[PDB]
């Protein structure tokens, strides 16, 4: 589990606002979901190369044209999308 | 700066593979970026409602209808996407 005091400390490096305990909890939940799915994808990537060790190369950025299709296809898998993932995407789309 | 040891410990709850230091560092970079943009978007939602406190409601999901539209429009914005956001989106579109 991630330490809530550390997450809130980092949050307050990006805002002067007060931050509720429930808000910190929700970010921690999203962060844990991110750790989970990145690690699972990284393992799948190490497997494709026959490795049993996750390396930096297993966290990938697809070239812009493939990632553009992959996002467009994702736009139509929202109805069964985990809440934590919808929240992440809401943040990413609200920020850009 | 999240503690890299505890992030790797969370990773190992989801994979049996070894994990290199550089992989842990990469994920930590992603997590720090997520903390930043989630807090920045949260503050904006707090402001829109006249508050100076980030609450759980500011880490939000709209509808599956508005989210679907923003994910479509996100697909046309790869060029302004920082690498860390691209890696997050690659993970999300590779996983589930």
């Amino acid at each position: 589990m991630l330490p809530k005091a550390t997450v809130k400390r980092i949050m307050k490096q990006h805002t002067d606002f007060n931050i509720s305990a429930e808000a910190v909890d929700e970010l921690c939940n999203m962060l844990e979901e991110i750790i989970k799915i990145t690690t699972e994808v990284a393992e799948q990537n190490a497997r494709k190369e026959g490795r049993k060790t996750i390396k930096a190369r297993d966290i990938k950025q697809c070239d812009d044209e493939r990632l553009k299709r992959k996002i467009m296809e994702l736009s139509e898998r929202t109805d069964k999308m985990p809440i934590l993932i919808k929240e992440m995407l809401n943040v990413i789309t609200s920020e850009l």
